[PDB]
């Protein structure tokens, strides 16, 4: 295990370019060993930074001298692990069933790949589970199957989880595909869905990364491929993909957390994807889901250019963020990843979208910084519960407009 006692997470303010500019210069303080929650884009836009210990009076001190503002979000993230491993303790329950499994606390690997076998087990003719490869530890990398028939039907991808510190995702993950199981045949206008069209649903799309930030390190991002010279493990998942691979946005030093790899598609748990894809060819949204920040993004990260359907992918979804936030009050923004968080080479839904999938979809679920990635597990259901709300504004548009 790694602990992160007294490391701190700050919220920078930047109010010009040139505030935005020495932010991104302590990023290159490697031996700072900070770890950019959300980094440096714009004035006015959050930079959310956890703070290692020893490193907090030489950032301290740094911002001062520059004038630029910043805030304590988290005084400590150890006492936000401590919460998250105590619930969990009291949580330790005994699922043989679907409808007795706790969706109100975060589950290890393994009791969520058994939550998928006792799923495929109680509705065996609705769901399967399809293994599309193995990790680079060797773990078995499954999807979920939703479909009541055809043959290549036109598909609908979500995956949860391609950043392994985003709990709140595998956890939306496993509610939903209770939930399918749940509303087909009960939901008049989910059914439908279903009768015309698949879905995918992938929930640990990261599973090396995934087990270990419950081994050892909570904050871990990336995948466990070790490479070639270095002291230094993994790659940024969603910096891998062919479309602007190695452009801005993107690191080449293997020790950072936005390292894209040597080449576009090395990592096997993207690579997976990409051949199933490829060889599904009838996918015809792509939804892949992280947090936090609480955005609905659509293309492009690595480039100002619009992708050519802004106008719809626009409308679908203000249309979705409406319906999210109709629940629960909480409120999205939306647009295009490089306006409305930042440029970024390399990510899925860029490529997918290049690959002719429309309706690429990048969600970010919730906070927006008081606790990040250690989102409290009593909030996974009311997560998963509005962004349903949102899923099904998309799905029900991809059926609309064939
Ligand atoms: C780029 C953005 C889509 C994503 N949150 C990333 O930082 O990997
Ligand atoms: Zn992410």
């Amino acid at each position: 295990k790694e602990d992160f006692v007294g490391h701190q997470v700050l919220r920078i303010s930047v109010d010009d370019e040139a505030q935005v500019q020495k932010v991104k210069e302590l990023e290159d303080l490697e031996h700072l060993q900070l770890d950019f929650w959300r980094g440096p884009a714009r004035p006015g836009f959050p930079i959310d930074v956890r703070v290692p210990f020893p490193s907090i009076q030489a950032v301290k001190v740094f911002l001062e001298a520059h004038g630029i503002r910043y805030t304590i979000m988290i005084e400590d993230v150890q006492l936000l692990l401590d919460e998250e491993q105590e619930q969990m303790f009291a949580s330790q329950g005994r699922a043989r069933t679907t409808s007795t499994f706790n969706y109100a606390t975060y589950h290890t690997l393994e009791e969520i790949y058994d939550f998928m076998d006792i799923l495929v087990a109680e509705h065996p003719a609705l769901v399967s589970k399809l293994q599309i490869g193995r990790s680079y530890e060797g773990r078995p990398i499954y999807v979920l199957k939703f479909s009541t028939g055809g043959s290549n039907r036109p598909a609908i991808w979500i995956d949860s989880g391609i950043h392994s510190r985003e709990w709140i995702t595998q956890a939306s993950g496993v509610w939903f595909a209770k939930k399918i199981t749940e509303n087909y045949g009960q939901n008049s206008s989910f059914t439908a869905i279903l009768d015309s069209m698949d879905i995918f649903l992938e929930i640990v799309t990261n599973p090396n990364g995934f087990a270990f930030t419950h081994s050892d390190n909570r904050l871990w991002r990336k995948t466990r491929s070790k490479a070639s010279g270095s002291l230094c493990v993994g790659s940024d998942s969603n910096r891998n993909w062919d479309a602007g691979f190695g452009g801005a946005g993107a690191s080449s030093s293997p020790c950072a957390e936005t390292y894209h790899g040597k080449y576009p598609n090395s990592e096997v748990e993207v690579k997976s994807i990409t051949d199933f894809v490829k060889n599904n060819g009838n996918i015809k949204a792509f939804i892949s889901i992280h947090s936090y920040s609480q955005l609905l993004l659509y293309p492009y990260g690595y480039k100002t250019q619009s992708p050519a359907d802004k106008s719809e992918l626009n409308q679908i979804a203000k249309s979705a963020v409406a319906a999210l936030k109709s629940l629960y009050g909480t409120s999205y923004k939306y647009g295009s990843i490089i306006t409305v968080i930042y440029q970024a080479s390399g990510g899925v839904i860029d490529w997918t979208y290049n690959q002719g999938i429309k309706y690429s979809f990048s969600f970010e679920l919730r906070d927006t910084g008081r606790r990040g990635f250690l989102l409290p597990a009593s909030q996974i259901i009311p997560t998963a519960q509005e962004t349903w709300l949102a899923l099904l504004t998309i799905m029900e548009h991809t059926l609309n407009n064939s």
